[PDB]
């Protein structure tokens, strides 16, 4: 029976926005205090120039670290890395001592260990998102593995894929 | 691990297609209708209530998107890949394939059997690369709770497993 969505109703809001199954990223930064924080909004964009974005709300912490630094690391969480999404949502100590990383060498950013793919980018705009900003990325280097596969998030809900049948 | 030339464009695919998404179909109304098959659907903000879509500069859809006020996004279903693949393909009823219905505050044709319909009004235009981002504020929507998204992953359409919880 469908449901009919008040765009003010936030609850319902979400609900919809949760319909678009997404992957799982972890967001993080280098600086004096390196920072995480678990983002779906990633959304690849341009091939020439190599851009992506991601939407982070203004009330974040990670949004000043963004705001001041010049580059950022996108970790794209495996399938199995359900611990580590949760860990960089909780807006509650080294961030960094639950997981295992690596140093991003163009970032300086701690880069998710077991991830399906790094990516380090340079800021190159900060757009207007509403309660979110824009901050939309150049991709200066990557490195994926290709055996692993993403962890999904649905319905609020993290999932799995079934195996591809074809 | 397989490094990546961010130039190669062949790798940077490759890359991107690691982070998993669903799958929509952005419509618009007018004199001509048209779809397209967009995974860029991302949702920004709830208050104000904004998603944003990027659609290549060079796409049909995309002077469409510059000069009218509203489009619509259909989230597809898991059993939906013909639609995902008709409304991807370059080469005239582009509907005439799909069970659809006009929505009323877009004017632009909804995708029957979707997970969810969004109709929205254009906000603003960024520059995304080759690429033009497309922020939009949602008017309205509909969903249906009992329907799951399909899944493009890796260049290809996958389905979720059973939920274990
Ligand atoms: C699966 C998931 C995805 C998230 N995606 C985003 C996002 O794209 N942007 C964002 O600003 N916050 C996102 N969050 C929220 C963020 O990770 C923190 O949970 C939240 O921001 C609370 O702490 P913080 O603001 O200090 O960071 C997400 C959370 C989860 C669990
Ligand atoms: C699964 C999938 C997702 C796509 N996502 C986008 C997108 O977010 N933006 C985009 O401009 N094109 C996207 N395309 C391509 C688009 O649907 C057409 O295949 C292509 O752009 C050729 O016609 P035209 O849109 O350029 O006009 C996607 C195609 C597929 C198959
Ligand atoms: O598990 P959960 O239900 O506790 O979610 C945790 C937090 O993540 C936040 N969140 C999820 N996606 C977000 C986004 N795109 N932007 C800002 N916050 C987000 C939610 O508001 C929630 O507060
Ligand atoms: O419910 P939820 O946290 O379980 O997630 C449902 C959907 O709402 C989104 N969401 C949650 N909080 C958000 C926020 N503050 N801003 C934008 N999107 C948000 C999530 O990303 C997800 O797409
Ligand atoms: O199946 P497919 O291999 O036939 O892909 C079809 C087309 O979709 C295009 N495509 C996929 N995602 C896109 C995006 N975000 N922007 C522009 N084109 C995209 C690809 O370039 C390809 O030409
Ligand atoms: O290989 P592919 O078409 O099978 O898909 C792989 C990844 O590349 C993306 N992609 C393909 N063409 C693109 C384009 N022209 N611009 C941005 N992203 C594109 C797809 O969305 C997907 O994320
Ligand atoms: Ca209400
Ligand atoms: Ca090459
Ligand atoms: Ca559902
Ligand atoms: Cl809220
Ligand atoms: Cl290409
Ligand atoms: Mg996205």
């Amino acid at each position: 029976p469908a449901e009919l969505v008040d765009p003010k109703d936030r609850v319902q809001l979400r609900r919809v926005f949760g319909d678009f199954p997404t992957g799982v990223t972890v967001v993080t930064v280098g600086g004096s205090e390196p920072r995480g924080m678990t983002a779906n909004s990633f959304t690849s964009v341009s091939l020439s120039p190599p851009l992506v974005l991601i939407c982070v709300g203004k009330d974040a912490v990670m949004h000043q670290r963004l705001t001041a630094l010049p580059t950022f690391a996108v970790s794209v969480l495996e399938a199995g890395q359900e611990k580590a999404a949760r860990h960089f949502a909780d807006h509650s100590v080294d961030q960094f001592d639950t997981v295992d990383w690596v140093l991003g060498e163009e970032s300086g950013a701690p880069l998710i260990a077991g991830a399906v793919a790094h990516l380090e980018c340079a800021i190159h705009r900060l757009y207007e998102g509403g309660d979110h900003t824009i901050f939309l990325g150049e991709v200066i280097t990557a490195t994926r593995w290709p055996a692993r596969e993403g962890m999904l998030f649905s319905g609020g809900r993290f999932r799995r894929f079934a195996p591809d049948a074809d």
